[PDB]
């Protein structure tokens, strides 16, 4: 019955130092868990797991929030999936997942003769972006509402995104078998993914004093491994393969962490509208301290050479 | 270059051999490993992609001699375990790509004798020390082409291929695989088996000016140390159904036992050697040159209780 170190956090008498402690002895059991003493145990430990993904099925927000959140260390990045997934003006364009659209309207601005297509799981998100078109006069742009895993089409694409997407997978190759169809002629997919740089777990409970997995991930989602997705080429072959560190995701929370904090006393107001309570807005903004709490400190982990990012360039067939 | 000469009379000891190796091993690491994952990774993909744009690619006394396990049951050992991952069934063709001594190709036919087993090798002397073996065993299951295999050509396909110790001698994996992936039968399989570092991957070149290993084991031909994971960035072609590695102890082993066994019998290979080459000198350098690479790689493998240099395994399905 952990439950009750919650509201303690939740009324604040735990402070963000002691979350970061707790994490902390999180990341070492799970890389007590997860490391092995010879490299074909280790890779047997990967093979084993990207078969059971096999197994699986591929899957299982107020907009004043949307507007104080959502810097140029984003545009950094951005530039970078442009040039890494060879992005050029006049391609038709596929973000899957598209999200607040920073991806899509970055490209549509910087690559006017592109045709920009968006998927998003939300209203809110669409209205977002749509709307974000209407300030720039962006003609580039369309966004579908639609579930990824559920979407098809006649229509082929030069360039897919597929950022933050994987996250929400599970069985990678139905995943990366059905994008595959979406891909025109000489098409190229750009995929990037939150890792481990060695081995892939699900979030389950380590032991019985483990409360980060169930409260953070409450069921069953899985943390990839940087060369998992070599192991799912079946419908697109890899092009080229990048890793950056956990320094670039742990600062990225840590900075979202304070645009929340600079801006805590109108969160606080807009939650309470939209979820009509207080207890209930105290909880959404709670979780989503902690969550970028313990995943700026996972991420840092030994200088950023554990947690990091991946990326994939991919072609058809 | 003096250093070679003074070897190959004796005068260079067995035990410094493997110091000198030991010297270049840790050159070897530390050129090889870097600082962060970001570079490792792009430090290998960089590599893979050169790959890319290169080319593809013994008397029979000697093998009749060569021919705590002991040499004879860790091969069996590892021959069996070929035919498990490779999921091998009576009743398969299979083909044999560099099938060398013979040994996996007579193995396999000897054990499942309604196979059709076919080997392929560039040799005027291996194809009827294997062809003696089959006449003497009385197989009927085996055929042997006498062909490289760079540029062998064949409509045939077979529900069995395997490539062990092929990859060593390659440059270009993806033309490899392109053309040994036109004879994968429908629903058959690949079994590949490469010496490889944990890795990182590398070309044959001296690491300084005191480098005698590289020049002196590996003149030319400008060949490949292959990374474990190296074969996953050439799918093209086939796609990977599993991958398994072996720790360099079991390489380790089987150098100092081949050592073993060529020492033991030193006489008869000197005879036949220096017969064979018609000039005694000339056959103490061939020995020489054996018994080097041997201990150098021996002491290679063992390196970090093995977890360094190793064996990767790589069963493939078509595209």
């Amino acid at each position: 019955a952990v439950a009750n170190l919650i509201k303690r956090i939740e009324h604040g008498e735990v402070s963000d130092e002691e979350i970061r402690g707790m994490m902390k002895i999180q990341v070492q059991k799970r890389l007590k868990w997860g490391y092995k003493p010879t490299h074909e145990q280790q890779l047997a430990q990967l093979v084993t797991f990207a078969q059971s993904l096999k197994g699986m099925e591929m899957a299982e927000i107020p907009l004043p929030f949307l507007h104080i959140m959502c810097d140029e260390s984003e545009v950094y990045m951005m530039d970078l999936y442009c040039e890494r997934a060879q992005i050029k003006d006049g391609q038709s364009i596929l973000d899957l997942g598209c999200g607040h659209g920073s991806l899509t309207l970055h490209v549509a601005q910087k690559y006017r003769g592109c045709k920009v297509t968006g998927i998003t799981n939300s209203v809110s998100q669409k209205e977002f972006i749509m709307d974000q078109c209407k300030k720039l006069d962006l003609s580039n742009v369309e966004i579908i509402l639609e579930d990824v895993t559920k979407f098809e089409t006649e229509i082929t694409y030069d360039r897919i995104f597929a950022v933050a997407l994987i996250e929400h997978m599970k069985n990678y190759e139905l995943f990366l078998k059905k994008v595959s169809t979406w891909i025109a002629q000489d098409g190229l997919l750009f995929v990037e993914h939150h890792c481990h740089k060695v081995f892939a777990y699900q979030y389950e409970p380590l032991d019985e004093d483990d409360w980060y997995t169930e409260y953070i991930f409450p069921g069953t989602l899985v943390m990839s491994s940087s060369s998992i997705l070599l192991y799912f080429q079946e419908d697109v072959s890899v092009v080229n393969h990048w890793t950056l560190s956990g320094k670039h995701p742990s600062l990225g929370f840590k900075q979202w962490l304070k645009r929340l904090d600079d801006n805590i006393d109108e969160v606080k107001e807009i939650f309470e509208s939209f979820y009509g309570s207080k207890e209930k807005a105290m909880k959404f903004i709670t979780y989503w301290r902690v969550f970028c709490i313990a995943h700026s400190q996972m991420y840092s982990t030994n200088n950023g050479e554990e947690w990091m990012l991946s990326q994939v360039l991919f072609k058809k067939k």
